[PDB]
């Protein structure tokens, strides 16, 4: 091709103009997000149940629609929460490719027809089917800056006005509230109305009444009699619209013509519509609106677009509500991809001064400063070409497959500065015949390639995807490279080609090593033996160091997270909230940004006695000393907490891809398979907990990922005594219901908008159990009669949180790794105390734990197929079951010194490391592969020496190998390794390619011709 | 009911959730005077109808 290429000049000048046009065309079309997709696809189901408790929900709700989730394709498991705030929620997740939008579909039709076995109070609240992806684009808060307002003003004004202004924005994805949207509040009186003979259903049963809307017909329409001449719509009973025409319901009328409206029998302010979670920031109120993503929408793009739609509505904005920004994660994505490109820009410099003070020139280092900027760009439009997209993976994916592709180019066009000096002919005349010493060494080094890389992208279900991100990228990059080095490179360089501080010293440095090659070559084992050192090396090095998924890393924010005792409250908890928000800002002001603190969202449950404090930082421009840093500030956190007498509150930092797996950690799920109980398996529970704990060696840190048994207070209806006055289980029950749990009776219209209208007892006199008496029922002959009349109660222990696995109750169970241990064989301890648990109870394993289990270890099973597919591929290139082994055990050589990232550092294993890894045998292989052909080129077409040509190849070779190894090993470290601004990855992806670049050329020069000459000799003896 | 006794709770209702669904390229809705809705989605040519 290339020959009949480097004739025909402008042609390949453009298909040049394609790639990269065709390239810069898909920068301009390619989503941008941090990340990409990565965890299996999950619909969570979520219903309300007010006043509820978790049995109750449980039986009454999350057991009917689990008994219905069937018929519905490719679910991987089923877990649900029914906990003590009224609140349950079931999620399912998928296998891997399963179309999101079909596995909602199915759910929530399937749903649908369990509804009608759901309680009239559930079915009314809602039920949501919905796709579950905690991945936040940002989270805007609503702050008032006078103290005019509260959380539940701020959140109304954020839902009548600014809410369906940001959702129909440049592809937003979802917009989430942070808090109610007004409701009419009835807050009854037990005592101001126990006067008046009243219940709170007399109350209920009004409000319906006269908070109603009636139909009626129009005049003619329908079939209307001869010649009528008017025709309109009559307009009966609408909804009552203010706080005030809620006061006047008429709700009884006796003997004395006595007027007493709802006014006369409770308060009637316009509040929030659930009443028990606390959002403040700054210690002042606020409301939020986290937005996400938008499926092929633009991180960077809707950023803006968000910022613009609320500065387009800045003005109008009451008193002074100031829209603050918490969370963003552009920023990141920002100077995170302004970097990388520097990398590019940068490694480009690189390569024309690691180029001319070695080549000397201006007209053949402007040869690669082409061809580089093309495959890259030219690479995008492949990207685009099967979905992919522009972020944190696939960008490291390109900078981290530079050195592959800058080798390309380096290679081609000093393979004539060799060619025209011995010899020396013209340059449309020595490209012809340097493009054919490598030509067909280039299709090799490509096929090559495509294994030791394709091999990943087929990786098991999560953390799978994340490979096939880097993977696709670089065959995409690596393929695309040897395209332009058989099409533009020579048909390049065959045209515009023909400081002192350098040549002759060069010239000299060359023959002290060639010659240091040679004696390494008669006894020809002082150095194989050699070898087999660094491969035990290496191999001893593996064992050795951790493993890991993807290094945390500075993101701007982190979160402190409080927890109170059993029995604690919202108040009670927002003390703690405080002296975490004060210290924070008085006594971190060099850092901390905000506190955006929510009192009653935590994390194994919800509840008065928990609460999460989500506190950004500063810029990373601001926060210059590592001790500025995260890791750093939570450390110090962590610790500074351990002055509150009972809270336990943490700091640490969020893991790097939010939505997805995390530590070493196994997940458990402890199931129970017969009639057995709550308590039964409550023990069961912790037998396998205490035992764990007893192994400290094979390391632990076993804990319930729920919730322990509280005391509740248990009223229980008489029910003779009941029928005994005229007192009717319904009248019971709503009472101390809709007082005690409150009841929502329907809606109305508040400016323009419907919204609920809820009725429940004044804070006052629903508070102790000695509070109970105040409560009344009008019996049948219709005299007041109090609860103690009809009823008894005694304390008792329950569940404030029941859940469940795949429709068998269950109880989750955390546990972390060992210091020493891999996470498969804490496992597999695990399982063995569990097979000792008392008849009924079973185990499974979910999370990662079950991502892990059902994807083996796979690395070794297709890296055997890859490596044979080298050794398959290898022969071909040359003519040999021989020859190609040769090349292999260049494998090594990389590793050592790669691996060599636990004395220059400690780090561990990870995804990075071990693409880094993969790059780093890409030219190792390349190197070995070019030489063992320029060994054998002149040596069955020159018939020169057994020893003779090797010691002419590895002298040919020597200088690229130097000019692309130390072009890499500079540019491959600018800020990588040595960072702390949104870095850690850099770091990791750096430091296990410098080390190993090192090793895999500061070694194989003297070993790949070693290589070549202990093979040839062992086949033709025998 | 009528008109903003619908369009007020009834098409807001279903509008304000019509948020983001792919390859959207314009809604158009009409409340009545008999108590009927008509919200339109229209997606851009090429789009998967169903
Ligand atoms: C935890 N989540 C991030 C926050 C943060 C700050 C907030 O200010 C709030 C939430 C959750 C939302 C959930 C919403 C939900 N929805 C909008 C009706 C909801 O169903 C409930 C509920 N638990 O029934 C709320 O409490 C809720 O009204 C609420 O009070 C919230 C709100 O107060």
């Amino acid at each position: 091709m290339p020959n009949f290429f480097i004739d025909r000049p402008i042609f390949a000048w453009v298909i040049a103009i394609i790639i990269m046009l065709a390239g810069g065309l898909a920068i301009l079309k390619l989503p941008v997000a941090q990340y990409p997709t990565i965890a299996p696809p999950a619909v969570t189901i979520s219903a309300s149940y007010p006043g509820a408790d978790a049995k109750t929900v449980q039986d009454t709700v999350t057991q009917v629609i689990e008994q219905n989730m069937n018929g519905i394709d490719n679910l991987m498991y089923m877990s649900s929460n029914s906990d003590s705030t009224g609140t349950v929620q079931i999620t399912l997740t998928f296998e891997s490719g399963t179309d999101a939008d079909i596995a909602q579909v199915q759910v929530q039709n399937k749903l649908q027809l369990a509804m009608p076995l759901l309680p009239q109070e559930v079915q009314q609240q809602g039920v949501s089917v919905e796709k579950s992806s905690s991945s936040f684009l940002m989270v805007v808060g609503v702050i008032n800056t006078d103290g005019t307002m509260t959380q539940e003003d701020i959140s109304d004004y954020v839902a009548a006005n600014m809410k369906d202004a940001i959702s129909r924005t440049s592809g937003v994805g979802d917009v989430q509230l942070f808090g109610s949207q007004y409701a009419m509040r009835i807050w009854m009186n037990p005592n101001e109305l126990n006067k008046f003979q009243l219940t709170p259903v007399d109350v209920i049963t009004a409000i319906k009444a006269q908070n109603a809307q009636v139909a009626a017909g129009q005049l003619g329409g329908t079939p209307p009699v001869k010649g009528q001449q008017l025709n309109a719509s009559i307009i009966a009973q609408t909804r009552l619209t203010s706080t005030e025409e809620f006061g006047k319901i008429l709700l009884k009328v006796n003997q004395d013509g006595s007027r007493v409206l709802l006014r006369d029998v409770a308060k009637i302010e316009l509040g929030g519509e659930n009443y028990d979670i606390i959002a403040e920031f700054n210690g002042q109120p606020a409301s939020g609106l986290g937005i996400k993503l938008a499926t092929g929408a633009n991180a960077l793009d809707t950023a803006a677009a968000i910022r613009a739609e609320l500065a387009k509505m800045e003005p109008f904005f009451p008193s002074g509500l100031k829209i603050v920004y918490p969370y963003d994660t552009t920023p990141f994505v920002k100077i995170s991809i302004h970097e990388v490109v520097k990398t590019l820009v940068e490694a480009i410099i690189l390569v024309f001064l690691v180029m001319y003070l070695f080549l000397q020139n201006f007209r053949a280092t402007l040869i690669p400063t082409i061809a580089v900027p093309v495959v890259l760009l030219g690479t995008f439009a492949v990207l685009a070409a099967f979905g992919f997209s522009i972020n944190t993976l696939t960008m490291f994916g390109m900078v981290l497959a530079i050195g592959l592709l800058v080798d390309d180019a380096i290679v081609v066009v000093e393979n004539v500065e060799r060619v025209m000096a011995e010899e020396g002919l013209p340059p449309k005349e020595a490209t012809r015949k340097s493009m054919g010493q490598i030509q067909g060494a280039l299709v090799g080094i490509a096929m090559v390639l495509s294994a030791v890389f394709v091999p990943m992208a087929f990786f098991g279900g999560s953390t799978g995807a994340i490979y096939r991100q880097f993977s696709i990228t670089i065959v995409s990059a690596m393929a695309l490279s040897v395209l332009v080095a058989l099409i533009l490179t020579p048909a390049l360089c065959a045209t515009m080609l023909k400081f002192g501080w350098f040549n002759r010293m060069f010239e000299k440095s060359t023959h002290h090593y060639t010659d240091s090659v040679g004696g390494i070559l008669r006894s020809t084992g002082r150095y194989l033996v050699l070898y087999l050192i660094i491969v035990v090396g290496m191999a001893y090095l593996f064992v050795r160091l951790p493993s890991s998924f993807l290094p945390d890393e500075d993101q701007g924010v982190f979160m402190t997270m409080v927890q109170l005792p059993a029995g604690a409250t919202q108040e009670r908890t927002q003390k703690v909230l405080n002296e975490v928000t004060h210290y924070y800002l008085t006594k971190e002001k060099n850092n901390v940004e905000s506190v955006f603190a929510v009192n009653g969202f935590g994390f194994a449950g919800r509840g008065q006695n928990t609460g999460i404090a989500f506190v950004s930082l500063k810029d990373w421009a601001d926060r210059p000393g590592e001790e500025n840093k995260v890791e750093a500030i939570t450390m110090r956190a962590t610790r500074a907490f351990s002055q509150i007498k009972d809270a336990m509150v943490f700091a640490f930092n969020l893991p790097a891809i939010v939505e997805l797996g995390t530590a070493t950690g196994f997940d458990f799920e402890l199931i129970d398979q017969a009639g057995l109980g709550h308590e039964k398996l409550t023990q069961a529970r912790n037998q396998l907990l205490a035992e764990a704990a007893k192994h400290p060696d094979m390391l632990t840190s076993v804990r319930p990922n729920g919730l322990e048994d509280t005391p509740q207070f248990k009223i229980d209806i008489d029910q003779e005594k009941a029928q005994a006055l005229g007192v009717s289980i319904n009248d019971i029950n709503t009472t101390l219901g809709a007082a005690w749990g409150g009841s929502y009776v329907n809606d109305f219209i508040d400016r323009g908008r419907v919204k609920k209208v809820y009725v429940m007892s004044e804070a006052k006199y629903r508070m102790l159990p000695d509070d109970i008496g105040d409560w009344y029922v009008r019996a049948a002959d219709g005299q007041m009669v109090p609860f103690s009349a009809f009823s008894s109660s005694r304390w008792e222990y329950g569940s404030p949180r029941l859940e469940r696995y795949n429709g068998l109750p269950s109880m989750e169970i955390l546990g972390q790794a060992a210091p020493g241990k891999s996470t498969g064989e804490a496992m597999e301890l695990m399982e063995q105390l569990a097979s000792k648990l008392p008849t009924g109870v079973g185990y499974d394993w979910t999370g990662m734990s079950y991502q892990e289990r059902l994807s083996g270890n796979q690395a070794p099973s297709l890296y055997a197929i890859s490596l044979i597919v080298v050794f398959l591929c290898l022969a071909a290139l040359y003519e040999s079951w021989s020859i190609p082994f040769s090349v292999m055990l260049v494998v090594p050589l990389g590793v050592i010194g790669a691996l060599l990232a636990a004395t220059f550092r400690g780090l561990t294993n990870d995804v990075y490391f071990q693409v880094g890894l993969l790059t780093t045998i890409g030219l190792s292989a390349k190197n070995a592969i070019l030489i063992v052909e320029f060994a054998k080129d002149l040596m069955d077409k020159e018939g020169k020496g057994l020893i003779e040509a090797t010691l002419d190849a590895v002298r040919m070779r020597l200088r690229p190998i130097l000019m692309t190894s130390l072009a890499f090993i500079l540019g491959v470290m600018p800020l990588v390794i040595s960072t702390g601004a949104g870095s850690g990855a850099q770091n990791a992806v750096g430091t296990g390619v410098m080390g190993g670049m090192v090793t895999a050329t500061v070694l194989a020069i003297f070993f790949v011709p070693v290589f070549f000459v202990v093979v040839r000799r062992r086949f033709s003896r025998k």
